[PDB]
Order: C-alpha cells, then structure tokens, then sequence
C-alpha cells in the first residue's frame, strides 16, 4: 500500500533544508495540497531520505498545510529556524 506517515525532526545544514515544494489549492492543481517536486543535492532534507520527491506534506512545525497555497508553504519553509518539525506521508500514488 502507499501512505506511510513520518514525523521528520529535521535540523538544517548551515541554513539549508533541501526541498523544492509546490502545489496548493488555488493554483493549477486540483488535488489541494503541498507536494515535493525535487530534492536539492547536499540538503538536510535531501540526505535524510524520509523526505523524497513526490511525497505529500501534511504539516510544517505544527501548521497544517492543507488549504495553504504555493507561496505560503515556500514562505513557511523559508521562515523556519534551526530545528524544523515536519509531518509528511510516503506517497499517494505509486
């Protein structure tokens, strides 16, 4: 089955996470959520590997990302501190 959850208790590697996330509700995509587009080589999140491209994000540091737009999640991740507490899910579609 798809759809295994993880809490990602991630610390940055000198100011980098390493995630390119996209999506939202109001834009082109019907699906209504924030998704991983790509994983930035030599990132924190990148090398961790609980996060990987094509996953679905649930929450950022408490904040439920469902209903948030493309900008919001990006700005949210940008405005993260040292230790970053994510929640995400291992795939919708295989």
């Amino acid at each position: 089955k798809p759809g295994d959850t993880f809490e990602v208790e991630l610390a940055k590697t000198d100011g980098s996470l390493g995630i390119s996330v996209t999506g939202g509700v109001n834009t082109s995509v019907r699906h209504g959520g924030i998704y991983v587009k790509a994983i930035i080589p030599k990132g924190a999140a990148e090398s961790d590997g609980r996060i990987h491209k094509g996953d679905r994000v649930l929450a950022v540091n408490g904040v439920s990302l469902e209903g948030a737009t493309h900008k919001q999640a990006v700005e949210t991740l940008r405005n993260t501190g040292q230790v970053v507490h994510l929640l995400l899910e291992k795939g919708q579609v295989p």
